[PDB]
């Protein structure tokens, strides 16, 4: 699929390869986060521990919003 | 490592382990569609692509900035 990130769903996010799917998020997270981009810093460990926690709330509920199960995730890594 | 992405070179992206480069040039490519996110397309079989092209490059040019090198690999590949 060639629809912008924003428009994917879970489904589109459960079809992309396996070793690529921390990069989707860390897309998603870093294009939606918005705080001062000149400010912004990769959390590898925050990636990591949030993506498969994603791919479990996507699979829970396949037609949601992929970005929108991003934030909701990774609102549990610093709050 | 605790600095912007914005403000690597390529020394700092040398540094990420190799299981992590693909979602640091994917992350850096969405710091760059900040303005309108509607529109941030993920290629991820470009990232794939890319990725390894960057590394290279940054091999031979320590000093450089990160961004920088990923949109000049990323022209190099479309355009």
């Amino acid at each position: 699929n060639k629809k912008p990130v924003n428009s994917w769903t879970c489904e589109d996010f459960l079809a992309v390869d396996e070793s690529f799917q921390p990069t989707a998020v860390g897309f998603a997270e870093a294009l939606n986060n918005k705080d001062k981009p000149e400010d912004a810093v990769l959390d590898v460990q925050g990636i990591a521990t949030v993506t498969p926690a994603i791919v479990q709330a996507c699979t829970q509920d396949k037609q949601a919003n992929f970005k929108d199960k991003v934030k909701g995730e990774w609102d549990k890594i610093k709050k």
